[PDB]
């Protein structure tokens, strides 16, 4: 699943969660949650991890000490910093790697989020002058900015990477200039077919079974079904939002609405909810069919 938001100097503090979001998480707790990404990264001499003063500079367009971006013509409100690129594994595989566990899921989708980014590099345009005409250039090159949550808002399992693509891309005569984003907009459907493809030939060579919806175009893990992961969503919300029964009187409805941190406790709740449902997650480990190749 891949959604775009852009991100603009009147929305920025929608950002402020890019690291603390992932404080509490499993697979990140000694080791990296972040990455720099793209031909671009590499031209400014970027790898590893998202030093945050350095992405907060790259955000307002200070590549570096003598070279400053100006891209806002007009309302300086409505400047573009960046494009979140949110890819978002299906719910199945967050449920597998986050209530029983294995890293190589988490490696899994950050190898399909990179192959993704790959893609979308091919998608990067610019504009320039030719005989005084504004023409457009393909400049094959992004900065990116990734950061890898466990949960969603509301504390579901939900692996998902904001692959931040910085408003900026570096033309052929040198110089640094804002994207020309309709091409990356317009491709939302390749570049998220991109990551699901990989994702589930990275999930295959790990050894996991796959059920494929034709449909959609869509596929999850095959030892628990579609109806198990409703139901888990269905008494995740049920919890989350502290939902109740409706009572007969006032006086009981009043009482049932009344009464209704740690991941570690937060984990627990996952586990029994699932185990209720009958899901189990101890897959029979490259056994099963091959739903999702050539697909
Ligand atoms: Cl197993
Ligand atoms: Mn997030």
């Amino acid at each position: 699943m891949l959604d775009i938001t852009t991100i603009t100097r009147q929305n920025v503090t929608s950002v402020v969660g890019y690291y603390s979001d992932a404080k509490d998480d499993y697979y990140s707790k000694d080791s990296s949650f972040t990455s720099w990404q793209g031909t671009g990264a590499e031209a400014l001499g970027l790898s590893g991890d998202v030093e945050s003063a350095r992405f907060k500079e790259l955000l307002v367009g200070e590549i570096d000490t003598f070279t400053h971006m100006q891209r806002h013509v007009g309302d300086a409100k409505k400047e573009r910093l960046g494009y979140d690129l949110t890819f978002s594994a299906p719910k199945g595989v967050s449920m597998q790697a986050l209530i029983h566990g294995d890293k190589t899921i988490i490696e899994a989708h950050e190898k399909a989020v990179a192959a993704a980014v790959r893609e979308a590099e091919k998608l990067a345009q610019a504009r320039t002058t030719r005989q005084g005409k504004s023409v457009t250039q393909n400049t094959n090159n992004l900065v990116v900015a990734t950061f890898r949550h466990e949960t969603s808002r509301a504390l579901d399992p939900d692996l998902h990477t904001h692959a931040f693509v910085m408003n900026m891309t570096q033309r052929e005569d040198g110089q640094w200039r804002a994207l020309k984003n309709d091409e990356l907009m317009r491709n939302k459907m390749h570049l998220g077919d991109v990551y699901k493809q990989e994702l589930a030939l990275e999930l295959t060579k790990a050894g996991y079974e796959l059920r494929y919806n034709s449909k959609n175009n869509t596929f999850d893990m095959a030892h628990f079904s579609d109806e198990q992961i409703r139901a888990f969503s269905r008494r995740s919300e049920q919890i989350e939002k502290g939902l109740a029964a409706m009572g007969l009187t006032r006086e009981t409805a009043d009482a049932q609405t009344k009464s209704r941190h740690s991941r570690e406790e937060i984990h627990q709740e996952w586990a029994s909810r699932a185990k209720t449902l009958g899901i189990d997650f101890d897959n029979r480990e490259w056994q099963g069919a091959l739903e999702v190749l050539f697909q």
